[PDB]
């Protein structure tokens, strides 16, 4: 037991925790900035969490454990003057121009500036931003006129991926954040997962914009612009319209997309059902041939980059099915003209993703056929919200509409893709039916769901027991491989997601402030929307999707062979040998 006094209030406690956590647990306001993910910036503490401890002086609450006898003051003039001073020193290195800024509505730094009425000693007003901006990547952008050097991106990359692809760099005697040797992120071991963006409290890290690609296509007379959103968008975008967390906004999105001028409203969940058709067929092929094993999923481009960069010997074990994004895109240039009369060259296919790595996937040289890209543009959840707001579309008051069905219907198995273990569960629902030539009623695989980092299960398919794993976050892939877990038993099918929680926690998603993250389990609440859709959909197996069945019957043929394999599959170039690299 300890006795603590905070702002005159005595507490008796046996907790072993920091001042900051104890105070917040007890409804005592203490500000913080660089603290996130249970880490602060050890080499450059922001000190926004400063408090006074009698007999010690000023201390950082976010990294100081409570101790018996402490008498703490969080709101004295001296404490508040120190905090204001720290914010002022940050304004000295910050281009404070919120009007056109992409974080204007949800910036953590602006909130602190306002709270403490802080002002720079000397305004930072660079007349030209070229030297501060890196837009080389297909997925990420850096604007160092906004960077606080808070280290939250560095810490978050370490925690989420263990790549440490985001680093502190010494650029002629000045500290910046960036990739190894100040290279373009894409040319390093970076996965392009954008977890560093999600951790950034300001507009310093962003997605590489595709909004101009999209607007130019919408305004081109002869382009027919398809749009299709990822599973997770419908569970997330409402947050950016003050609608709260866990709101299913599917119908409003379809309406908003029509109001933005898109010419066809499809859904990547249809592509999710296509990927299952192919992937479950491939798994059954491997089961009936008793190998090869394991098969890894290939639908998360952060994981694909992780394999290319660290485990290229596993590229030969990846499923060859394209991801829902790319498989949908391929079909949008082949099947869709065949049922519409559109000239394939005039089709422009746009996805809305919770993900920055998806932009790199869509821009891979070989992701095209006959000169036509599978996918022409990828906008994040954040970018779609901005497009809606710029168009003055009253999202929260829109009536619901439906997708155009031909490439827009989806089953409950497709619906769950955006949660960790969703691909696994969806794939098993079809694989078991295929292998057993049956229509099984027991389709829920709750043992692969949820936030555990490594989830294993034994499944019975056609009288044989098989082992599956769901790897939940890139750091957990490293743990599974480096610890030898892959060799502890024979795995047959392994799902890997780069973002912990699955795509509902992707790097293109709405930012959430640290206080809301403590109040709301964002990964669970966003995923709950998707599981709810599956629960109430009539068709809960990808192979029961009626639009999909017609597509295969009339155009692609049998999945997993022939035309479907020729067109809808992809093997990574780095799977084969080359030297040098
Ligand atoms: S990052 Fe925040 S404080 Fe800085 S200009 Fe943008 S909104 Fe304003
Ligand atoms: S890019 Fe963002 S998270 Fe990273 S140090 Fe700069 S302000 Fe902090
Ligand atoms: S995109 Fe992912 S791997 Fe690359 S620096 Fe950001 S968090 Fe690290
Ligand atoms: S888990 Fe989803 S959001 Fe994250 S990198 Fe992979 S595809 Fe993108
Ligand atoms: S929030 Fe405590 S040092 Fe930054
Ligand atoms: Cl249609
Ligand atoms: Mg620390
Ligand atoms: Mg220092
Ligand atoms: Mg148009
Ligand atoms: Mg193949």
């Amino acid at each position: 037991m300890k006795t603590i006094i905070i702002n005159g209030v005595q507490f008796n406690t046996d907790e072993d925790t920091t001042i900051l956590k104890f105070a917040r647990d007890n409804n005592i306001d203490i500000s913080a900035l660089c603290f996130l993910n249970n880490c602060n910036n050890d080499i450059n503490k922001c000190e926004i969490c400063t408090v006074e401890v009698e007999g010690t002086g000023l201390v950082t609450a976010c990294d100081t454990l409570i101790e018996d006898g402490m008498i703490i003051n969080t709101n004295s003039d001296a404490v508040n003057e120190k905090i204001k001073s720290r914010i002022s020193q940050l304004l000295d290195i910050h281009e404070f121009k919120c009007g056109p800024c992409n974080r204007r509505e949800n910036c953590e730094f602006l909130k602190l500036v306002i709270k403490y009425k802080a002002r720079a000693s000397k305004p930072f007003l660079p007349k030209d931003k070229t030297e501060y901006v890196d837009e080389r990547s297909k997925s990420l952008t850096v604007d160092r006129t906004k960077c606080l050097l808070c280290g939250r991106c560095v810490n978050a990359c370490g925690k989420n991926t263990e790549t440490y692809a985001m680093k502190f760099l010494n650029k002629n005697g000045k500290t910046i954040i960036g990739a190894e040797d100040e290279k373009c992120f894409d040319d390093t071991n970076c996965l392009l997962c954008g977890q560093c963006i999600i951790a950034c409290p300001v507009a310093a890290l962003s997605e590489k914009s595709h909004m101009d690609r999209v607007k130019n296509a919408l305004n081109a007379p002869e382009k027919h612009v398809i749009v299709a959103m990822a599973p997770s968008v419908r569970a997330s975008i409402g947050e950016l319209f003050n609608m709260g967390f866990g709101v299913d906004v599917t119908g409003k999105i379809y309406t908003a997309l029509r109001q933005l001028g898109f010419d066809k409203i499809f859904d990547i969940n249809f592509g999710a059902d296509m990927t299952i058709m192919e992937e479950a067929t491939e798994l059954v092929q491997r089961i009936e041939n008793n190998g090869p094993f394991p098969m890894f999923t290939s639908c998360c481009p952060g994981w694909v980059r992780q394999a290319e960069n660290y485990y290229p010997e596993l590229l030969n074990n990846l499923s060859s099915a394209k991801s829902p994004q790319q498989i949908f895109g391929t079909a949008s240039k082949t099947y869709y003209p065949s049922i519409s009369g559109l000239d394939p060259k005039n089709v422009f296919t746009v996805t809305v993703m919770p993900c920055t790595s998806k932009k790199f996937e869509a821009d891979r040289p070989q992701m095209e056929k006959d000169g036509l890209r599978d996918i022409d543009a990828v906008i994040t959840t954040r970018e779609l919200a901005k497009m809606i707001k710029d168009a003055k579309i009253p999202f929260a008051k829109l009536e619901d509409s439906e997708a155009d069905p031909a490439m827009g219907e989806y089953s409950g198995a497709g619906a769950i893709f955006g949660a960790t273990g969703g691909v696994m569960e969806a794939a098993l629902r079809s694989a078991k039916d295929f292998a057993e030539n049956a229509e099984l009623e027991d389709i829920e695989y709750k043992q692969v769901r949820g936030l555990n980092g490594i989830k294993e299960a034994e499944v019975e398919i056609n009288n044989n027991k098989y082992n599956v794993a769901v790897i939940n976050g890139a750091s957990n892939l490293f743990k599974f491989m480096k610890s030898g877990m892959i060799n502890e038993k024979q795995y047959h099918f392994i799902e890997v997601m780069a973002c912990h929680g699955g795509c509902v926690n992707g790097g293109g998603q709405p930012h959430v402030n640290p206080k809301d993250l403590e109040k709301v389990d964002i990964k669970k609440v966003r995923a709950s929307v998707l599981y709810n859709q599956d629960e109430h959909l009539s068709k809960r197996k990808s192979h029961e999707n009626t639009a999909l069945v017609k597509m295969y019957q009339n155009y692609f043929g049998k999945p997993g062979e022939g035309r479907a394999h020729e067109i809808l599959h992809f093997k990574y170039k780095k799977s084969a040998w080359s030297h040098p690299q």
